């Protein structure tokens, strides 16, 4: 097949709240071989700082961190074949476990992608709103894994212990964290880690000396864990 092979912007929407069917303004990012095949899917939910009401105006904020900020700068590979959405969370908080799971049904009914293999991704906020989907969502969920960055999910793994285990999981936290307490991601993962097989993947990255932002060098490369690769070895 011949192939777009444009940088990653050219491929990249804004899709203001009220002129699609979901409940969040989003960023649409489309890979190059989009409607050729179902593509697998990610979904990533913003920090705190980025929450916005949807619109186009507020939704360049949402392009701060994260895939949609490697998207926008044609840093994002073109041999990554991902459908990526990057909604924005409006209001004062994170997003709800319900705000998330209605997002994923919007987006499966929406685009080509394949079922088998949706991703769930998000930092800080958008992390803790993941965990809490998950907690809420388990038995139900579609998602074939996950990639939480500074989130907390305590309460999850307290709420299911290792029936969580079955959903594969890379969490990812700096041990420096001021601002997320980082066993909010140690205690959980180091919990599903030593649940029993069979289970999915879990994987735990702690990076030492540093402080909130653990998710520049995950989403970039720069710390040299290859999230992407990871996501795609997991499938339903
Ligand atoms: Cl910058
Ligand atoms: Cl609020
Ligand atoms: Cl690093």
């Amino acid at each position: 097949a011949m192939v777009d092979d444009r940088p990653s912007s050219a491929r990249l929407s804004v899709r203001a709240l009220d002129t699609t069917e979901a409940g969040n303004g989003f960023w649409e990012y489309l890979p190059p071989r989009y409607g050729a095949e179902p593509a697998p899917l990610m979904v990533f939910w913003h920090g705190i700082g980025e929450n916005g009401d949807g619109s186009e105006a507020a939704l360049d904020k949402v392009l701060a961190n994260g895939p949609p900020r490697y998207i926008e700068r044609d840093e994002w590979s073109n041999e990554r074949p991902f459908v990526v959405l990057s909604p924005q969370h409006a209001g004062g908080g994170c997003p709800s476990a319900d705000e998330i799971r209605d997002f994923l049904a919007f987006a499966v009914d929406t685009y080509e992608v394949d079922e088998s293999r949706i991703y769930l991704t998000g930092l800080s906020c958008g992390a803790i709103g993941s965990w809490n989907y998950l907690r809420a969502h388990l038995d139900t969920t579609p998602i074939a894994a996950a990639v939480l960055i500074a989130g907390n999910g305590r309460p999850a793994f307290n709420d299911h212990g290792c029936d969580l285990a079955q959903v594969p999981i890379w969490g990812f936290h700096g041990d420096a964290d001021p601002t997320v307490a980082p066993a909010g991601t140690i205690e959980p993962m180091n919990g599903l880690i030593a649940c029993a097989q069979p289970r999915a993947d879990q994987q735990l990255t702690v990076y030492e000396g540093v402080g909130h932002d653990s998710w520049s060098r995950t989403y970039s490369l720069s710390a040299g864990h290859d999230i992407y690769a990871w996501l795609l070895s997991q499938s339903r």
